[PDB]
């Protein structure tokens, strides 16, 4: 019954996640160092910058749907507060990589071991004062809103297949 | 209860939805047709073709979800069937810039109908049978899946403002 329908929608919710994720670690791996460094198109970002704003973007979520603190917080200035052609030193790409594929598995190993309830809960950004007037402002919620930001740039991470 | 959870969860899958519809519609508003026609990124699909792919997704949820029959099943030989240079005649471009609103609008007149219980029965491309096994094939798994095809390609179309 109830107890059960909770467990459908999270499942729901961390496949769509899950199909994303898989698809873009997958490009991700497909590309050599060169051929992510390219612009995704002309005046747009590269696909090394999207790749830190997506690890970024990931790592920002353990602390918000409490489940610990970020692994890499100095990603964020070159990530997400700066553009990509800000002049900031970047990591390697290989670090990159391998932060990408650390953050996203400590996501994995976290969620997989919520139950579907705790997404029901707050995050970690909203109030229990504000939380009451709209409780669809949950864990769960944050889980989509990623999910499609990251579709999103994995339709433009594409156009560095050639 | 659990009634209210079932809203509280149709809610989140809804909301993000309209929020990537919303996105995507102005997008497209904001959009001249010659700026529209343009491809997204060398060698990739243009503007107009996202438009129709998109419109001709859109409507063909409307059968999979038993919400009525397509508005427009002409398009999908054209944007789902045909790639973007195919040299198959399309649409004028204000044509499918109404297709796009008519079909978006039919949608949402249907969701807004659907009561919260509605979207956890099997969609019409899954049989009684398959269902009981995997009960998450659900309606509220297409609008999940669709939310995120329409985001990855929203990133595509993000490179057309010039
Ligand atoms: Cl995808
Ligand atoms: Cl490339
Ligand atoms: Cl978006
Ligand atoms: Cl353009």
């Amino acid at each position: 019954g109830m107890h059960t329908q909770e467990a459908l929608f999270v499942r729901l919710a961390l496949d769509a996640w899950n199909t994303q994720s898989s698809r873009t670690d997958k490009l991700i791996q497909s590309l050599s160092n060169e051929a992510l460094a390219v612009e995704t198109a002309p005046g747009r970002n590269s696909g090394t910058y999207l790749l830190g704003h997506l690890t970024a973007v990931h790592d920002a979520m353990l602390p918000l749907l409490e489940l610990g603190d970020t692994l890499y917080p100095q990603l964020a200035p070159v990530f997400i507060q700066n553009p990509d052609k800000s002049g900031l030193e970047k990591p390697e790409i290989n670090d990159l990589r391998l932060y990408w594929s650390l953050v996203q598995e400590r996501l994995a190993n976290q969620f997989n071991q919520l139950q579907p309830a705790d997404w029901f809960n707050k995050h970690a950004a909203i109030s229990r004062e504000d939380f009451l007037k709209e409780p669809h402002r949950n864990k769960l919620s944050v889980l989509i809103n990623r999910t499609n930001h990251m579709a999103y740039h994995l339709g433009q991470l594409a156009y560095l297949k050639k």
